[PDB]
Parts: C-alpha cells; structure tokens; sequence
C-alpha cells in the first residue's frame, strides 16, 4: 500500500496548481490522473537526485463524484466555510489539487505545464502559485515555519489514512488556504508583539513558556489534545510567494492529515475561538482568499485506472 | 572607476522591475539610488558566499533628464520603435530598471521589497518578472542560452563605458524585452526544424557549420562585425519566466553594451531583415510586449 | 530477515565491471575473497563518506558455483543463453565472478577494484574491465535519458531481490550483464523523430511516446512485459557508457538485475528473437552485443559465512 | 517507540556535556527532559537539511533513583572500574549526558547554551568537550576511526533495547571514557608499528590478516563473539579534542549498545587483558581521565513527563 | 609585485587565534619556523582542497620584531596602546607571535596548530589559544550579522596592504587582536529595539539605521571615521564567537587588519574614550576586553627569505 | 592583453590526455579545428556550468608547428630531447597535437574528446589516449599527495606564462608529457620511511623532510632548483593516476607547463642523468616513462585567427 511523496523531504520551490473540471472533461482527467507519475519520472529523474521533484494530487469532494462510481473516502466532504465573529474562512471552488515540489522551480514549472498541456480544454485553473522558502526556513513574517511538523514515524501515523478506512489507505486528506498579509500592520509591531503573536521567540525560534504565552497566540490555539490527552498533530508545508508591485505578500498554507477532523478543529479553534480567546490573532494579519479540501489517493489507485 | 555588478556570475534566478516616477517623487529616488549599494550588502551578506546577490540600476532617457542636470551619457536616448513589414518591436515606459539576481529568489525578492518600500508613493510599477532558468541553461524554446556571451576580459571591453565618454566610464547601456513565445506553433516544427531557426544544435549545442545556418537563423543575423573585422557583441541573461494557467511562456531579453549602437543593430537586422533574410525566424515564434533602455551607471556616480 | 547486497543502490556517476574466471586451484582464494570482500567494501569506502556512496555488488556464475560449493543451488542459476536470432546474436562469453563496483568517483571504484584483484592474483584470469561513467543528465551513448522507467522503493525489492519462492537464496537476485557497443555513425544519421521511434520515448523531455504512436519494435515496446496477472514484470537496470574516442569505441554497459533471470530472459527473447508483431528490437540495429554472462548475486549473510 | 537519535549521519562535529544535580534540582532536570527534544528543533530545524543538529540525553544510575521512582532499567547500574595490571579504567561522578552533534560546532555551542540556560543553578558541570572529526575521518592517532560501526538494521539491533526489557525498548545504553594520547611516544613508532598496535593499515584503513594481526591489537581485543556466535557490536563516535597551548590531545570514547555487558566485557579485554594478551597495545598510548555510563531512554519517556 | 599573507580570506566559519611569547633563546627556533610557516600551511591545507580554505596569517610584536631582526622596523610597529577610558579599560597584553588560522572546518586549524606549536615546543609560551566558530548565518555572539561592512576586493587591498608610503614592507598589515567577554545576561535583557540602538543596524534584515535615527553612542556611528579628505577609514575585520558553556565564557574574539595600525586606534580611541556626542560605545556595557595586542603582518616574501 | 588557454585551471578530479600525429594532407582540417576548438569548449561546457569547470588545452610540437604555419616559432619549440642515461632513459614518442581536457566529471571530458575527433578523423592518427582520475585526498598512484607544491596566482602565472621575452607568442605556455607505468608490488615492499626517503616528504602528513635527513637523490631535492639568480625555478603539474586492474597498469600521466621548457629539461636531466651527490631520482626506480613529448601551448585568440 503506497502512499503519494506527502512526506516530502524539505523543498524550496514549489507550485500550487487549483482546477475545476469542466462539464464533458471527466475522461481527460483519468486519463491523466493515470500517468501523472509516469510524468513525475519523465520530468524528475535526469535531475536526481538533487531536483527531488514530487507531484502530490488532490481529487474534491464533487469531483470525487463525478469521476469514480466506486466508494468514498469516509472524511471527504466540501470545504467548510466558517462564519466567525471577525474572521471567515472562505470555500473557494477547486476540483483537483496538484501540489509540486522540487529543489528548483524550474522541475516544478516543466511538471506544471505537462499536466496542464494534457488537461488543455478540460479544466479551469482557479489558482496558481509559485512559492519560494526564505532561505533560514521562515515565512513572510518572518518566524521560522515548520518547526513543530512531526518526523519519521509520527508523520506517518499522523497524516496516511490507515485500517480505519482500509479501502483508502495510504490516503491522506489537504486543505490548502491561501493568506495574503498586511506586512504594514505587522512591522508596525515591536519584535515582542510579534512573539505574542505567534508565541515563539522571533530569532531563536525557542517556544515562549506557558507562563508567558498568551492564550491567543497562534501556537496556542493550534496546540489541541485528543479525547486521550494525547497530541493532534498535522503535516504543513507553508510556502511564501508574492509580488513587490502589487503589495502582495502571502503564506500558502498547505496541511496534511490522516482525518479531514483534526485540521477543522484548529481551524475552528482560529476563527471561532474559544473560552479564553476570541480568535487566532495571526488572523489580524492574515485574510484567507481562498480554502479548499482534497483527497489526496494512495500512488497505485491513481496507477490501477486507465 | 567602479563598475556595478553588470558582469554577474551565473545565477539561477532573477527579479526585472521596471518603474515609472510619479510626478514630484525624483527626491525620492535620488535618496534610494545612494542607498542601492548598501542594501545589496545588507540582505545578501548573511547568505555568503553562495548567495550571489546582485542588483543592477538603470536609468531612462526622460528620467535622467528629470533626477540630473548637465552633461549626459553620449549614447543615451528611449527606446527607437522598430516597424519591420512582419515583426514590431514595440516600446514600453520604464524610467528604473531593477536587475535583481542571485543564486535564490528569495534574496531577489528581499532586496525588491527593501527597494520598492523606499520607493512607496514615489513610483509607479511598470512590470515585474520573477526569472528562473532551466536546470540545463536552456530557455523557453529548449535551446542552450547563454554559450556565447563574452567571458572575463571580452566581456568587460565589450559592456564597459571607456575613453569615448570619460565622464561616464564604468557605466553600461541595458536593453530591455519582455518576449512571449506561441509554444504551441514551436513544438509543430521538427527538432532539425528549430535547428535552422536558432543556428545551433538542440541537444549538443553545436553551432551549425557555415554551409548550414540560413540566412535568416537567429545567430546568423545577431552575428555581426565591425569595418576592423571585430566581432560586435553583447551580454545577455535572459531568463525565462511563465505561468502555466494561462499558458504564458516567455523569455524576458536583457542585453548589455558599451553603446545602444551594437544593441541597436542587431535589433535592426532581426526585426527588418537584411538582403538576404526578410527577418530573424525566432520572431515567428516570439512577441515583443515591453521595449525599454537604460543606462546603468558606475556604482561611485551612484553613491553621491 | 537476510540483509541483501547493495543491489539497490543510490545513483552512482561511475562504475567497474570487473569480469574473471576462477583458474584450477584458485577456489580457496576465492573463497577467502568471497568473505572480506563486504569488508574491503568498507575499508576503500568508509573514509570518503557520504559523498563517495562506494558499494560492490559480487555475483557467481553457474559453472564456477559447483567449483566452489557443495550444497543446494539457487533456482534459477544457469549459464547464460545464447540467442540465434534471424538478424542479430546474443553471445555468452566466460564469466564466473562479477564485481559490479559503483560510486560518485572512478577512484574509489578503482581502488576497491585494485583491492580485490590484488587478493585474487594468480587464481584468477580476467575476461572484461569495463570504467563507465553516466552523462550528466542520466542520458546513454545514444544520447537518451536511461534509467527512468526503474522501479523504486518497494517495488524494487519485490522485483529483484529473491524470497519464498526459493528460501534458502532470500535476499539474492540474479544480474545479467551484456557489452554492446554502438554504431554512431548510423546513429546520428537518424532525425531525432527516428530515434524516438527506435527507443519509444520523447528525446529531449524524455517522455514515452503515446500508447498509440510507440512501434510495436521500439525498445520499449518490447521490453515491457505482463505478468500471469497482468503485472507488468520489472527488471532494475544500471546502463553505463563506457569508451575508447581513439578506437572509435562507443558502448554501454547493459547489467539488469532481476528476482528470476526469466523476466529477463523473456525480454531478450522479445529483443532478438522478435514477436509476431516485431522483426526484432530496432535499438539492435545500432547495437552489437560482445559479451553476455549470468550471475546470482547472494544475499550478504551467505559470503559472510565461508 | 520512538527512540531518541542515537543513529546519527555523520557528524564532524560535537559537544559532550557530563553533569551532576545538585541538592533539590531535581525538579528543575525534569523540565528540562520534558522540554529537551524541542530544543533541539528550535536550534535544528532552521539549519536544515545541512545542520544535522541531534542531541542525545543520558541519565545516570545515581540520578535516575533521584528523578523517577518506579522500574530502573535492566542494565543501569554506575560505571565500574576496572585495576589493570597495568591499567585503570577510573570511575567518574557524571548524573547526566548530552551528546549533541552537528556539521557545524555552532549548532552544537547554541543547544548547550539553551540546554544549561535552562538547568544554571541546579547542576555542577563534570566535563565539557568540543570535539571536531579530521575531514578523512581520522582520529588523533591517525587512523579512520568507525569504519566497523554496524549500519542500518545491524546498528538497530545492537543498540536499541528491545523485548528483553519491554518497559524501556527504544532506549540505549551510552558509555563515556575521556582519553588523553601521548603523541610524543605514538609518533616515535614507525607506520607499521603502529598498525600492530591498531589491527589496520594505517592508509587504506584494511584490516590485518588473522594471520598476521597482533592479539593484543586494539581491532583484536574489542572482537567479541556470542555463544550464539554472532559477532558483538556497539555504536561509537570518538572525537578528537584538545589545546595545542596545554598539549592536551585527546580522543573522547563514546560507544552505545543495547545492554552495557558488550561495553563491559570490551573493557574487560581492553585492560585486564586475555591469556594471549597482557592489555590492549592502544592504552599502552592512551590515559583513562573520566569513565560514566549512562541509560538513553526513549525520545517519549522524555516527553511524557 | 610582493606577495602578501592570506589577509583577505574567503569567508571562513572556524578560526584558531594563537598567542605566543618568545622564551629565552627561542630565537632561532622562531626563525626556522618563521621560514616554514607558509609550505605547512600548504602540508595540512592541500589534501582538502577545494573546500578547505586554510590558511594562516603570521605576525609579529613590536618587541619581538627587534629580538628577530636587525635593520629597518615597519612604521607603525609600536606596543598596543592601552586606553583608561572614564568608565571602560582597553587592556594591553603581552603577545610576541600571532598566529590567525581559519578554515572551513575545525579541525584543519588544528592540525596546523599541532604542527605550529610542535616546532616551537621549549621556544615559546602560550599566552592564548581561542577555538573560534562563526554561527551558520555570519552571526556573533550578540545575535547580529557581523562582517557586513567589511571592505571587499580592490577596496580591501587598499585598506589593508601596505603600500607606497614604506617600501620595504609593502605587503604588510597590521593586526589588532582583543579578547571580549560579553554579559549575555544583561543584552538579552534588552528588547530588539534596545539592542538595535547599541548596534546601530536591524537585528533580523542587517539594514543600518538612518544617520538621524541612529543613536550616537551606536556601535556603527563611533566606528565609522573619516579621514583628511572625507572618505571613510577602513579596516577588515574576522570577528570569532568563542565560548564555554560550563564556564559561562561567552565572547567575541575581535581581529582588525589596517594599512597603517592609526586607523584601529582612532575607532578604538573613540569607542573607549568618547566625542564630543557620545561617552563612550555602547557594546562596552555587554563586552569587556581582557587582551590586548599588535602585530605587524609581514608579506610572505620576507618570511620565505630567512 | 593576451588571453591564454585554460592552462591555470582550477581543481579538477577527471583528466583525457589526446596525443596524435597528424596525417599526410591532413593540414587542412587540423587548422580549422584549432580555430573552432574554442567554440566546442564551450557547447559541450557551457550547459554544465557552473559544475562542470570544462577546459582544453591544445598543444602543438615542434615539428607539426612547422608543418601548419609558416611565420615565427616559439622561442623555446625543439622536439622533446631523448636523455639516455646510466641506469634509466627518458624517451622520445611521437605526438603532433596535445589535448589536455579538464572537468570535473570524465564524462565531459568524453564529450569534448568526441567532438574533437568527430572533426579530425581521417586527418590524424591516436598515438595516446588516457582517462585520469584523481584520489579523493589529492593522492597519486604512489599513495602521496601529489600537487602541494604547485604554484598558485601570480607566481603559478610568472612560471608558467610566456612574457615579454617572447612577445609574439606572450601568453602562451610549454607542455611536456611523459605516461609512467610504476612497479606497485615493489613499492609496495618498501616501508613508508623507505618511501617517503624516495619522495622526501611524510607519507600522511605531507610535510617536506628536513634538510637534515632528506637524502640527495630524494625526488623533491632533485626537482628543487634554483635558477642563477638564487630564486627557486617552478612549473605547474597536474599528474593524473591512470590504469587497468586487469593489465596490471598503475600509472602517473606527468604534465608540466613551464614559460620556457629549460625548467623542465633541467629536472628531467637532474632526473634522469643526477648530480655529483645523486645518481638519478629515486622515484624512476618505480616508475617507466613510456612516452615522452614537448608541445607549446599558444594563447587563446593565437588560434582563433586561423
Ligand atoms: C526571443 C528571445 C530570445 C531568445 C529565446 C534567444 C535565444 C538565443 C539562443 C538559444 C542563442 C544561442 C545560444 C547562445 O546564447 O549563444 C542566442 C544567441 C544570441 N542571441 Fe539571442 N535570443 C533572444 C533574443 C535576442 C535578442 C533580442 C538579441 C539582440 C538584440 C539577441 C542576441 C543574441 C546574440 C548576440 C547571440 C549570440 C550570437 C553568436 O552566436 O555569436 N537575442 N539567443
Ligand atoms: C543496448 C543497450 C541498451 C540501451 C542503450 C538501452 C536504453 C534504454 C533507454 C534509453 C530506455 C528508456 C528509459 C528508461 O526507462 O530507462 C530503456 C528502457 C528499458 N530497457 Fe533498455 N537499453 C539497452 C539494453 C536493454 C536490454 C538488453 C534490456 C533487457 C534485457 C533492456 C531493458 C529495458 C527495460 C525493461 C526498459 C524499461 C521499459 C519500460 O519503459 O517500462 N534494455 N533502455
Ligand atoms: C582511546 C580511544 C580509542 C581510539 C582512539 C580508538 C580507535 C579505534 C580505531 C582507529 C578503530 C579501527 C577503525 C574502526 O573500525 O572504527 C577502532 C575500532 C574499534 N574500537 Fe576502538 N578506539 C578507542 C577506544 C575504544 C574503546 C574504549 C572500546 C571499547 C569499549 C573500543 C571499541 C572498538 C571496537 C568495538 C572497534 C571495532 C572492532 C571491530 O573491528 O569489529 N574502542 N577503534
Ligand atoms: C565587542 C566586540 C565587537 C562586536 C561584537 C562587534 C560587532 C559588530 C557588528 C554587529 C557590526 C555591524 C555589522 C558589521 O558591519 O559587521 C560591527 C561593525 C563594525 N565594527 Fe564592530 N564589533 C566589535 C568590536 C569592534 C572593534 C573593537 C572595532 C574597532 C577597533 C570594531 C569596528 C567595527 C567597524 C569599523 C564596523 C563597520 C563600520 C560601518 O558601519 O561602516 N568593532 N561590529
Ligand atoms: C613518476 C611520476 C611522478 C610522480 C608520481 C611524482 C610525484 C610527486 C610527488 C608526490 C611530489 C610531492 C608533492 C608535490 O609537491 O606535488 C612531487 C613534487 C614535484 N615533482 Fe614530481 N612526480 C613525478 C614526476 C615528475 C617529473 C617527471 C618532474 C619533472 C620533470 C616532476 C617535478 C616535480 C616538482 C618540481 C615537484 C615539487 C618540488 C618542490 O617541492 O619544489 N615530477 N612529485
């Protein structure tokens, strides 16, 4: 049972790619859908091992529908939109996820367009990102991004869906959001009202104590035990991207997990809030444009089609 | 007389940032230019040495004429429109040119913000491009890009303002064109095809021989020589850059010169021809959308 | 669990195929050779890690293994075949021990090559020395991408590395090595659209060539093969280019490693022999096989205890 | 069970911490524990993927009765000396261990400072060595220093506790010996001496012949088999260290194995010697100065605290 | 065209600074060395080449220069000129020989310390020996970018080489060491604003402060001198983190290299004395210096020639 | 003012040494080889960059330079001298035309070698072909590192560059080839003090003997000269080990340049023929010269007006 390159090791390109599948093209798509690993080695493999490109791919809930007859994954569902008191997280439309990653974009950018060139009068491109790491593991925040994402085995076990849907292990569940900041509002800040903010240390990157994080922090309310006091973890991959003329500045959240479920709780936990705090204040700096869900099959449902 | 970093090493990525200056923002700039130098060092030193980071600064016609008063850069003037029966080299404003390059884009796009935050309210963005280039130094067409350009001593005797301008000795003449390509009619021709538009070999990058290369291939017509028999040459670092959602492929063309004069030419004789070739064949599968030219002064003009 | 040998290897800029046959009396050198060799494999490697990715792959011939041990043989050991086929021949030449040596550097090879002929002087006779080294974007003498089309990971091990079926020998495979060399000339006469007609896949963007476009006698088309299933059966390869310019001798070094040599005793069947729907493979057309052997390469544990 | 880094790449560089709780600081160790393996994303993570930034933390025999009640590990138990005739292998006060390694010292000098940041007031610090790999992996004597070291599985089974003690599988058992060479001496010896003293060549790093290896040779003595008759193996990353200024050349042993019986008898060869072998030809140039031995439990029995 | 040390240095991430004073008799032992110092640097360095970087730079006292030579003495060579500022002491040290090894990687500088020390064992006694280690992103002990402003190629050669003006040794340079040792407890106490204000420069993006904004007790304003003309005076500076953990010993070992040793003092006068705006530099208060010295070093031609 | 080849070229791991007699009537295509050779320099270089470091350096003897260009000769141009003497011989071959090719990688050495013979078949005749690759630790085939002494910058280019005393031919270099097989099994009889007494530096360490107890017929105090002026006579080397494990081959490829091939020739006598107080050169006692030629190096743009 094998799973997609999820587990990626660390990149520093990648490009997220979002289509809706126009009415007549479901055929085109499976077609595709088959070979997009044949594609994957067609591009990467005179680059190895330093390209280390990976394409992961995302199917939606409508899409789901519309493609196979078969079952369905037990956690894919559409995008919940949440209605908070001062932050809403949208659904934006989005059938297929494809979520490149490589060493340099270049390997992303050929992969992209020899999917697209096969999808050519099949799909819609909703969104497209070329994302860049800065270059010490930070965002557009400048806080180091990723520090907290289980390793080895905890990633495994955390994110690929297993014998509680075994038809569909293997599997793993994306919600992609992208955030576009207001860097004017955040530099405006002392370096202190930053570390609150998220509740790490801006340069060390050392976590702020329990006597000190505030319970609004975005570390705080992503923080979530179980029903067995025992961590809920997710697999993020955040990338930044942007464009000095337009002022656009932005993180594109990208978060993998064995259960759609665990990933709602912390999304809920920043846009509703909770008890102690009324919302993520990361979100006083950072405006969702877009939010969908994906199902993300193992690599030998994609390759057991055509 | 210390020239800006025009002759950069290889770099695999690239920021183009042209800007106009808005009304009564000219002080605005001329604090920034003085400060260029300092920023480079600022964002690119604490990822040495394998950072490469190197900004270059140009200046337009009209927008010399506005920040400096006196004598001017002998060959300085805007881009000449070129009308060719087929092929149109258009001209696009672009007062400022930003040549930002380093081994990462991400130091490319920390010393645009840096820039660009200075410049807030005093300039207005023209166009902006974020390069990189194939794994194998090929462009957009497939095509090795690059093998030609001048090395070391060449290349500083080719770009570099001498003794024919002395009191602009260091500086350099940037052209400008931001190029789609129709990739669709590309990949109708054969390999042997696009072969006998370039001029070279696709896969080994071997020029073709004499009783070859047609007329109108792309280095036949961008080879030209001096009345001493001097080859004539510039320095180019086109990226390519794109997005694949709407099926934009493009080569964005940097060229740099001692004089427009050498630039100029080999833009002539691509977009209207010569007695033998109507015009250059990469045209037939290439669109010029901006067309700017700058001067890029010594880096000491611009630390006053 | 028996730890195999390093079958499957990282990607390996350089390589030596050293050839021999054991001479009468030789045995107990050998035998002695057999055991030190994983740790001459170290002592050459150890100091230039993990850059030099030094290993040695050791294989035994048919004829040689009853010289050198009494007891039970792997199942699907025998001297190589040849194959008459109606235009071009496969030929079997001596060979009772393989070292198949890759690394990052020809040095590295050649001094772990130097270490165990310097132990094997006098009992040995050698019958092919081959130093290859890949291009720098994986490609051939022929100038395409070769290598894309390997299984990784799991299947690799499935593919190569023997299990249940012959329990004794887990952990084994079986290697068959050819030296073709290249006609050039005729070669490079071709268009590259040729060329993609005689391989199967696209030259530049090394993508295969549509199910609908590929000859029935492109290389690739031949040496796909299906299973009793319908699993497409799998061979793990490692071509090198190998050359004399003063000679105007252009090569590669076949070596495929396989579970079973059947998988690939089909695949040369299908090459030379031909179908009904293929005369041959075109690639021989441009490709003279020199030498041909077969080895079975034991699992570690087995040249341990000796 | 996720066990803590004990399988590292290889590092060329390191810092070995060896400390003692003081009276009531017990409380102020266990935070730390606790909070350990976060530390070291926090220094670690921004430096990947060239950092290779790890540490791997040790509990004494003396501490751990301190620091939990209930089980102690099987094998915990204070290092033991060993009187040679010739040689001592001395004991040495040491509750906790840090082995931190890195490709860079920096990585390294930024989590211990995090590290004893956290613990100023509460501990004493026993020893303190930086320690940095030669580029061909030689050690101060010259000579590649690991190339037997077990790898992959072999490495698995040799080090990590497994069924035998289920309440602790995961975990290791580190020990630690400062050593300190007379270079003066070992430099007097011509090449070939010195690979009887060692069992190797000196240059290609290949191993004598049985046929011609001393049996008071270093590779000869720290060759163990079982009654199973499987070969014996530990993990060891010796580092050089010292100061030029102080002619302090040293190597620091450092050897891990899933039960400190193997290390032990090792030990037992290396100084009291066999029937062939009077001691180990390697100590006869190499000074015992500290001597602790530690469990390295489990990454998550840190983190459950 | 005489050939200076390797003064101007690629950037290095380890250094060894060693300080030695001359025994009686050591004299001859000094010169032999003196004449060997450039061909060891070559013994230990070569075999680790390229990414080796070794190098060592050599220098001589004031009153070790006459104990050495008979003839002309280089012009500025004097005693460090200790300053009894009104709050903070720049101490003077004893030191005859220095002797600034850097690498890549530790260990290099060590063996070439070895070897170093080795020949001037009975000759010599050690005054100091600092390991020195820069942080992965040119960061000192105070958590800031250090090196920045450091003068680069044909700008650095005039800064640092003599010239003209003393014809002899033309080549030379002047060294400037100091030990420091920082109160890390107190600067971490500060805010990042606070601690930008000592420094003068932004802590995260390394940008310098407007000249307006930029306090004058800053560390960039009091070190930033110009000359006769109003060009600035510059020195090359290698600043090495150092430290024990144990110990508590936290420090910046500082090393500045002029054409003539005025321009180190000037900024040093003004760091420990003050103007006419500021008391005295600011890093002051979180840095105490424990050594002090100068060294004249000598072109190679001038040591290869004894 | 004058550009050379790529004779002071960086560390490169991977060497072919090309040395071929030119044919009767075979003028012609060599001179338009030589004016292009430039041009495949950098097609088959330029997409490897900046990795690759792939360089040529043509060479012409004394002879073929007679044959292609009527005009002035190099000053220094004679065919290589035979030196019979009492106990070894350093011989004379044939070879008209040197290719010196350099990467970092053979297989860019490769495709250079073809495509300089692609267009000098039928032309030219292989006298010598040699694929170098150069041990992990700089080390030659003797087990010694080997190149420590080599100039560097300004003083590799004073040694190796024809200057004014030439001014016709300014910028060009003289190379002189000899292929050595060595007696391993002997060498390796020897102890490192016995070996290191042949060589005259420490086996490990690479530290030059003393003057006390490196003996005269060592071989660096036999190639240490210095010239009437009492400054030290250097030429830059860059010996390649080369073999076969099978044959028996272990050799050093030699290549010297030097501004004047004297340099040389007085090593090669002092070599070969010795001193009042040396034999000959110890090194000779394991090592056979099979060729022997001298060819001059022009400048770069010399051979692009052909
Ligand atoms: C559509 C955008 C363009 C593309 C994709 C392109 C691509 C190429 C390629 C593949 C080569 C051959 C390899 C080499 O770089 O040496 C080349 C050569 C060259 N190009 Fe272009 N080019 C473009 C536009 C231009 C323009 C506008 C100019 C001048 C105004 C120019 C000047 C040259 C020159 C001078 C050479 C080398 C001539 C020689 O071989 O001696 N290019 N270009
Ligand atoms: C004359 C020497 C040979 C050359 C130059 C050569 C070259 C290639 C190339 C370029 C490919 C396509 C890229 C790839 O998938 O790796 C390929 C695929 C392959 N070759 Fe060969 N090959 C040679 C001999 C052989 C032989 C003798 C066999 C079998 C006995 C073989 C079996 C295969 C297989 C199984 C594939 C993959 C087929 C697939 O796409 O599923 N090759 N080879
Ligand atoms: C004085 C400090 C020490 C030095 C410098 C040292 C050095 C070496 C060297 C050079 C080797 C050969 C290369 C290798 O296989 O790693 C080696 C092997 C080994 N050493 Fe040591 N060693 C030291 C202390 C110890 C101690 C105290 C032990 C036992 C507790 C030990 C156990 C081993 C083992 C087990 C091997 C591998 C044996 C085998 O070949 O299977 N070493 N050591
Ligand atoms: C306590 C030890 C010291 C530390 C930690 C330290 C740190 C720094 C830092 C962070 C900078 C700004 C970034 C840079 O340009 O490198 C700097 C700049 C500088 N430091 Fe220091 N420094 C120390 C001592 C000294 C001393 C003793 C001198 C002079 C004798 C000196 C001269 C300079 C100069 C000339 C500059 C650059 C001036 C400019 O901005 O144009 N430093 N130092
Ligand atoms: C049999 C082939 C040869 C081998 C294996 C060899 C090896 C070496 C070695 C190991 C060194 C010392 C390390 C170094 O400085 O490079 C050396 C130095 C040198 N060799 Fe050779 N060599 C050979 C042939 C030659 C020949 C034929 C010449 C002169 C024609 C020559 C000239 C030199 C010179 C000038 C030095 C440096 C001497 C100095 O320290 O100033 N070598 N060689």
């Amino acid at each position: 049972p094998e799973p997609q390159m999820v587990l990626s090791p660390l990149t520093s390109a990648a490009i997220f790619l979002v289509v809706t599948i126009d009415s007549g093209g479901e055929d085109t798509v499976r077609d595709l859908l088959s070979d997009v690993a044949s594609l994957e080695r067609a591009v990467g493999f005179r680059a190895q091992p330093d390209g280390r490109l990976s394409c992961v791919t995302g199917i939606g809930s409508e899409a789901w529908d519309r493609l196979f007859s078969g079952a369905r994954p037990a956690g894919l569902h559409p995008f919940r939109e949440l209605d908070g008191p001062v932050h809403r997280a949208v659904a934006t439309p989005g059938d297929l996820l494809f979520h490149i990653r490589a060493s340099r974009l270049d390997l992303c950018f050929a992969l992209a367009t020899e999917i697209m060139g096969r999808l050519r009068g099949a799909v819609t491109p909703q969104d497209e990102v070329h994302g860049f790491k800065y270059f010490d593991e930070r965002d557009m925040l400048g806080f180091v991004d990723g520090t907290e994402n289980p390793t080895g085995a905890a990633a495994r076990r955390a994110v690929l869906v297993g014998a509680e849907d075994p038809a569909f292990a293997g599997g793993s569940y994306a919600v992609v959001q992208k955030y576009l900041h207001d860097i004017d509002a955040w530099e405006g800040l002392s370096v202190e009202a930053q570390e609150r903010v998220i509740g790490r240390r801006k340069m060390t990157d050392v976590e702020l104590s329990d006597d000190v994080k505030p319970a609004d922090s975005h570390v705080a309310l992503t923080s979530v035990t179980g029903p067995d006091g025992s961590d809920l973890e997710i697999l993020r991959d955040n990338m930044p991207f942007g464009s000095v003329g337009r002022e656009e500045f932005g993180t594109y959240f990208i978060g993998y997990a064995r259960t759609p479920e665990v990933t709602e709780t912390m999304l809920e936990r920043m846009f509703l809030g909770t008890a102690s705090a009324p919302h993520d204040r990361i979100l006083d700096f950072s405006t969702a444009v877009t939010g969908s869900l994906f199902f993300t099959p193992a690599a030998d449902f994609l390759e057991d089609l055509s």
